[PDB]
């Protein structure tokens, strides 16, 4: 099922996700859902913040073919190194791109959909995406790297889009 997404101003974003306490198939069916929302809203990452489950959750799939599914479930950064930045959007934030400072390659720990732990090293667009995610689980949205006039617009922004409906 594809669910809804929620957008900037909303308080549900700012909030802190919860550990998944065990991966059962409640949560198996919140990460298939995730990714079927993902993919309808032609996205390549989505947390479980963004659609209000505030548990641990990542969906990403960066890959070309679209056809590379990576289950974040309570991810932990072991390591990072350099910095880079690309135009991010957000689908919590319509429309709206901005250049974020990013750590360029991380090293992160999680357990996957069978509940199964894993260790990734990623760098180029994968680390991007999935410091981009992580943050959603701590209530951080990119516009916070932004300056408060940024902020301020890209909010402005957003709002418009939505009353236009
Ligand atoms: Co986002």
């Amino acid at each position: 099922s594809v669910l809804q997404v929620l957008h900037i101003p909303d308080e549900r974003l700012r909030k802190v996700a919860k550990p998944v306490e065990e991966v059962n198939a409640e949560i198996q069916r919140i990460v298939d859902d995730m990714f079927e929302t993902m993919y309808a809203e032609e996205g390549i990452g989505l947390a479980a913040t963004q659609v209000d489950i505030h548990q641990r959750i990542i969906v990403i799939d960066v890959s070309e073919n679209r056809d590379e599914r990576l289950v974040l479930i309570n991810p932990e950064l072991l390591e990072k190194s350099g910095e880079t930045g690309i135009e991010e959007g957000c689908l919590s934030i319509p429309e709206q791109r901005a250049l974020v400072p990013r750590a360029e390659k991380v090293k992160i720990r999680a357990l996957d959909r069978d509940g199964k732990p894993f260790e990734l090293e990623a760098d180029g667009l994968l680390a991007i995406c999935i410091q981009h995610e992580m943050d959603h689980l701590v209530g951080k949205l990119f516009m916070d790297y932004l300056s408060p006039l940024k902020q301020q617009r890209i909010r402005q922004k957003v709002e418009k889009l939505d009353r236009l409906k």
